[PDB]
């Protein structure tokens, strides 16, 4: 499991449950191709996007659905979505923990970057 | 002063002086259309990207330019760079600032939105 | 003005008003003396918490009155407050701007600290 | 495991390892009595600091040693240590995870409250 998505709810105290999240790699062309999808399981997390020989350098995306996640839960928020745009380099460590923390009007990411 | 950009550093505990920033606004084809750009002052304030005019309704997307400034510090960061998507002036004309901390392996963003 | 506080409010999108802030400064027998308190204004920022001449070295708290602030907007927040301890001017006299972005059940903290 | 701790380093990308967490509950007299400490592991978290039996309703406040932490890197911190205060009270759920994510001059909190 090279690329893991971890998203918590900083409004509820929990886990994100049932977030559409859009993984991308950057094309040739600039354009975005569409690499790995899932939702959020109930502890927040998305496992098994990808395998490690499918997960190549490059250009990533991470989008995370955040606008249908606040509307299912009845709140207004500001962002159509989250993005995260990172680079995947074989040097250093091999497994990718993107990580989110949502409200309406603010999200902060990290990323977890280690060895097994 | 319709849209500001303010960003702040969290390793150096200091504004974020010159950080480029690139506004888009979707497109009636649905493209990225660029909107304005402009890059942080000394006080990491990144004033008059837009009037009141030319800031319509619309879906913007703010790219700030984080590998960009950590390179220029000759930091190897993780991000290509943070995004603020987001719907404007939707009930009318507001003022959005777009607040971002930067570290290394994370930012953090929120949006101030105020109605003059 | 060497302390400030700035609050924003990531639910709301917008400046944190009338949040209670103390600060202590840690006296000769280790105990928290109280030194200075204030509220933020309707532009989410406190001023005038002290003056130079009585700014001196020394281990400062700040104490966000998070819990205060979240139930006079009738909602049952998780932490008590957000505390920032430090150590200000062992270098000599520096400003700081304390600042604060308040979830119900998160908030993050950033220094902004400057030389006159 | 009804307190879990989570430390991640914004800098690295990374668990903040061996970091020294101490937990306090507050007693009659408004003093802070230990409770339970010890350091994260290597996947920054810090498990089997109390049971249920131990664990009743009452404020608690986690220290988390973030000078020491990042002077062990070789890196100049802004903090004495973080602190996280916050009220456990057995309506609703009754897992804890309390989570940071540590900059030099910033931190980020958020609870992750759950039933399993
Ligand atoms: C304080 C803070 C800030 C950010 C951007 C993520 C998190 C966070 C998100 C998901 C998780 C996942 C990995 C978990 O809860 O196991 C852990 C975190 F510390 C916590
Ligand atoms: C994304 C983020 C994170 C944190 C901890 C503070 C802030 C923040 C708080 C207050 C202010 C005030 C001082 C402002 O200038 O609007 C600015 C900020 F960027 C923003």
């Amino acid at each position: 499991c090279p690329l893991m998505v971890k998203v918590l709810d900083a409004v509820r105290g929990s886990p994100a449950i049932n977030v559409a999240v859009h993984v991308f790699r950057k094309a040739a062309d600039d354009t975005w191709e569409p690499f790995a999808s899932g939702k959020t399981s109930e502890s927040g997390e998305l496992h098994g996007l990808t395998t490690e020989e499918e997960f190549v350098e490059g250009i990533y995306k991470v989008e995370i659905d955040t606008k249908s996640y606040w509307k299912a839960l009845g709140i207004s928020p500001f962002h159509e979505h989250a993005e995260v745009v990172f680079t995947a380099n074989d040097s250093g460590p091999r497994r990718y923990t993107i990580a989110a923390l949502l409200s309406p009007y603010s999200y902060s990411t990290t990323a977890v970057v280690t060895n097994p």
